[PDB]
């Protein structure tokens, strides 16, 4: 018995999993407790000091979390997982495990928001300072590093833009220098690219969009070997963050994780189909996305990426205006950030979610006025590309 | 419509809490979503920049959530609430929401265990002091306060031994100098103790003991003023801890917290007995209960709680060997950590939690080699008393 | 280790449940799963044939619901229990196990309106015959039993006007006369009422009502001898009804269920003040109420219940227009159906469930123009009186 | 706003959901509640006499339930739809809704084996008469009906050996006498056989195989004209088996449909696959599967099916010993009931659910010593082939 062993389908869904022994009942038990019960006293004081298997208190560890824990690990191929109440407490539960004042993070600029204000404002609080490079250009990552660097820290394909970061190239400046590489994998699930295999440290995942794949659970992942899960777990969650995942998300993430392989061919066929429509597209100006030809990286996608992605970026003729037109007339895409449930989603950063951002803040943070990101479902393209050119027709 | 007015029974169990306007539905419903969706790209920018009311996403705010939030906000007199994926989790996103370099705790040294390692060993590395106290001796706070302190931590009574704090009369101290005080009071419910009323300015709680009472929920809650709530919730849970609570874990908290007056009712009244039977017990040295008479804060006691909580701690003749045999012949008792479930849970911190951590260390932190901690739960007092004399029959 | 053996109490909080073998998960798990793996292909012929415990597949059993069925078969003191879909399931499981086409049953007439038409027009389709009698009056039950009466059905208290039926005097009659007695427990749980201790063969419940007693779960049980539970499930539910019930909701009825005894106390705690204060009210005409002692059968009541439970129905001052006024001035108690949960729910089956049904039918139905029925929850009983109050004062 | 419109996968995603109307969220709400408010007296007797919409309590009606109900109802081009506890609580409120004592049925031999015993050992004990034909001559299909024949009942494929039924010509036979048509499409979704589209006039499934698709809900779900379901719900539902559906079940179910297009076709490409192994393998004699060449309806299956489905059934060289061996010896491939999960699942009909049942029941009854059924899932085809040959190679 070792799942390691079988090709990339069969681990989605077997890796971590096993029939429940004292029942048999297939599906992985929820167990939704807080607490375990001993039976004996010896044996309670085994287990506290790490010094025997295996379950104390849910905040520690749970055998439903800790299946999603070995499957993610498996997928990563990681040594070790441990999962978070978000993406957000994944990385922070990370590099706050890392990192003590004084010590320096290097980190792409091309970063989700949240990342960013944590990295921008809360990081230096603590005085730990992070620097800002085009992580695309991996001589800034070189430039920026110091003898107190503990950290780089990046995001490929990179959330607005989807420009992308060559792992391998940065995993070996940053250990070059005596640094770990620490690589959010959330836009591709670890069945598109698998960072560690690329020699990055450190993979953590919003379990929230593709992995979980159902826009219902909150949750996040952290993998990498060992040694520092066991330290991310037994202090950063346990003592610094407290992130620890409900049993019940972690089971409907191994629900969602199932069909992870299947949704991702879905939404990457999708996704590339409205892609080339895009691109064609008179009232389009500009098309982001690494399935395209014109993509500028578009190499360097077909080597570390198995798939382009089911996530698309593009501007539409007009700027702000049209956007907003665009965006309002849309029928069948859903208005909502997240990204990578079963419904096609779209978002206008210009018109939303940065709209009394001052126009200056926003064009030096990659972000134009007509940019629209796209999150490709899993309804029938034509229905989706018919709905776009409905909307866009509509807009300009 | 306003629950702030109604008795605290009927605060219970409405506050928060309202029939689904758009179906009538009575239990407050799961929304187990990760998204919301907009009906304008206007409204999405509207309420992104908190500029309008209200669902943006499940990390920043919930409707499952936000009414455990209100209620239990109403329970503890604050302004606002914030849940969390632990109480750990309530306990950190407040002080390093708080907290930067350079900033001072006092902290009262007989806290829960988790909460002292993040003082002790994480709080100091982000250049955050912490100063220990024994906070039952008021004095001590004011000794060790400093120019750069921030926060005083309590909790009351004291997680091991049952000692109290007198929470008014630590308000003033805190408060004359520029200090916030921050409450745990994850013990008593706000059905027992009220920190807000007596002065101090955050309570928090570990939901997973008695609020939920049920023992399959992890989870925490923070209790304060509005515009500290929006900023634990905007930016420490937003940006640092990334802590969010689960909808479904809200759901089963709100459930369990239907209850909270009728099990803490029992939980007392079942506690009271036993301890009044452990008193008159030739093998037992020691006993602490806030509820007897020979509690060297009993009248402390009497005044800032309505009753004196499920806890009981006890010595047994003859120290670690006959407190491992004792907690090895219960029956009905469950060997167990956590507390505040329906069953009744007891615990040896000497053979068991802290048996390979050194007798040295051990004393000085309060802990004697017969202590035990009981967990008094929902079962027949009677019950529970036989067992005990069983046990502590079969150990001595 | 048996739960048979313990007080009442702690049965309610243990009996049926234990922790988890393999993990010492002290919540019980929720193994939702449809399927369970046998190691062996003989192994799986031993469970089919029933030659070997234990689970094969969740319609047939299931770890989760079998606790459930083990606790409540503890607590009604019968042999075995069977879960089911709804309370409806749990009756018509029964009675469709029980009876083939010729067969006679004899029911209360005053029972559930569900249960009475499913007797009424139902029961007769399968040329199963009802007859229904005045079950306050036990000499009408033996004057209509015949050779192929099978069965005799009976609730008490009874659902609308909380009239009684002598379960041991109604136990020997059906017995005398080789009939079984099902009596449906609703109103009153085993924490009330045990009719298998009276005498009854077989007990059922609308576990949606106070034994899960929140308000979120539909469900029912049956309660009787391993031969009879053993039938009802094999043929009965596995072949007939199919109404099983998920393991979530066994699993949040056996949470339900851990504070039955302390909110039965309550419920009935607060009923009986609330009635005292309806009786003192000179715009209230008429209570109906086994705890108040103008009850006409409050000496039977008081032998064969613990206590006198948590509906109230009564009849206000000025009939249907009077009745609806009240029911909408209402403004803590909830207009709705169901009873048993933890919010003061209240109904007026007069201006509302049976408005558009003849007023003829009506009247001998035992229902009156200006009757209202409250389930009492566990608010303060003030808050409730003060409420009903107003109201009562605005519609007269 | 019409679901009905979009391509088939679109409807799969989005058919009877919407965001909430109230919040946004846009995951369907788990309405786990038993009950439901009214704002008045008046709109309380309105719903209740059907004469408004909508809620009033979850054995009647639920908004979560509703959605999937719409759902299924768009899928399989229906006029309504109705969720039940299980499958078989699917067919019997079916059929138990359309018949009273002195009617017909004319009945499949090869059908589910449950639904079997209910038909022949409990519905002629309703006074309801069923007649068993090979379904796969529609000729028997006509010889055997009568003037009181209410409906004819089929599977398609059968269960067991995987024969056909044609469905067009059997709803022609069934018409033209006065009947209905009954079709259990469960082996296939409505993603691959619609038979309403054929002119069949109900279908079931149990929605515990592929609709849910996750081996970890019961379920079952009604599909036909508006006024049956009217009545399957109202009465039969209502008042006969009561077997309602958790809505949390409904929720799981809804979920676990979102990926129905996609999981079926890859079920039905590997089972292609497998099922060409098996036909090449010189020790197993033969393979039942609708996509194989030398399937006897071959050109029927490629006319009323989109896809072959993903169960296949075979037999293998020298009977029960070789076939006990063989699901005794698979690594990969589980052995339990059930089918449509995501893991690959193998059952013995013979060493097992049929062992003691003695060889000449059997045979009759279309099973033979050697038949093992193949529930293939979403592993790789060459993982699930070489456990197979492995087993099979180590069976003969
Ligand atoms: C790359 C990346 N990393 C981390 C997160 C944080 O995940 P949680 O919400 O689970 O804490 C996100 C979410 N980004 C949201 C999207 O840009 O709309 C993300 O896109
Ligand atoms: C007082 C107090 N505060 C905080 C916590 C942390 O709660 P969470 O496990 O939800 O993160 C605990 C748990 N103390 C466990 C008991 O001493 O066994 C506690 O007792
Ligand atoms: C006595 C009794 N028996 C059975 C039922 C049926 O239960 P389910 O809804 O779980 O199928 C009820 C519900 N009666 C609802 C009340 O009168 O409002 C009941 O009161
Ligand atoms: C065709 C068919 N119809 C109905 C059912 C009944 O479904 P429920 O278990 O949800 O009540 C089954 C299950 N048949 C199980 C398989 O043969 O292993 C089935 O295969």
């Amino acid at each position: 018995s070792d799942c390691r062993t079988y090709g990339f389908n069969t681990q989605i869904v077997h890796a971590g999993q096993q029939p429940d022994p004292s029942t048999g009942a297939l599906s992985t038990p929820i167990f939704q407790t807080s607490t375990f019960v001993f039976d004996s006293a010896e044996q309670g004081a085994a287990r506290f000091a790490l010094e025997e298997s295996g379950y104390i208190y849910t905040r520690l560890g749970n055998p439903t979390t800790d299946a999603l824990e070995k499957k993610l690990a498996v997928l990563e191929r990681g040594e070790a997982g441990l999962a978070t109440a978000s993406g957000i407490s994944a990385i922070t539960t990370t590099l706050l495990t890392l990192c003590q004042q004084g010590d320096h993070i290097v980190s792409a600029s091309a970063i989700y928001g949240c990342t960013h204000a944590f990295l921008s404002h809360s990081m230096p609080k603590f005085g730990i300072n992070v620097r800002f490079v085009d992580a695309a250009k991996p001589e800034e990552i070189r430039a920026a590093m110091r003898p107190e660097t503990k950290v780089v820290y990046i995001e490929t394909p990179a959330n607005p833009t989807l420009s992308l970061v060559d792992i391998e190239t940065v995993a070996g400046i940053a250990h070059q220098q005596g640094a770990l590489l620490v690589v959010d994998n959330t836009f591709m699930s670890p069945y598109c690219q698998q960072p560690l295999q690329l020699g990055a440290d450190i993979v953590v995942h919003s379990v929230t969009k593709y992995i979980n794949g159902h826009g219902d659970v909150i949750g996040g992942i952290i993998v990498g070997k060992q040694e520092f899960i066991d330290q991310a777990r037994f202090v950063g969650l346990k003592d610094i963050t407290g992130g620890c995942m409900s049993p019940f998300n972690a089971w409907l993430t191994l629900r969602g994780v199932k069909t992870l392989g299947i949704r991702m061919e879905r939404h990457c066929e999708n996704a590339l189909k409205i892609a080339r429509f895009l691109e064609g597209h008179p009232s389009i100006t500009r098309v982001y996305y690494p399935g395209l030809s014109s993509h500028p990286q578009y190499e360097l996608g077909q080597r570390q990426m198995s798939l382009p992605g089911g996530i698309i970026s593009f501007e539409i003729a007009g700027g702000l205006e049209a956007g907003r037109r665009m965006i309002n007339s849309v029928e069948l895409c859903l208005l909502a950030v997240s990204l990578g449930d079963t419904e096609t989603l779209i978002q206008h950063p210009a018109s939303m979610t940065h709209s009394p951002v001052a126009p200056e803040e926003r064009l030096k943070a990659g972000i134009t006025d007509g940019l629209i990101r796209l999150s490709v479902g899993l309804e029938d393209p034509e229905d989706i590309i018919n709905d776009l050119e409905h909307a866009i027709r509509k807009a300009t």
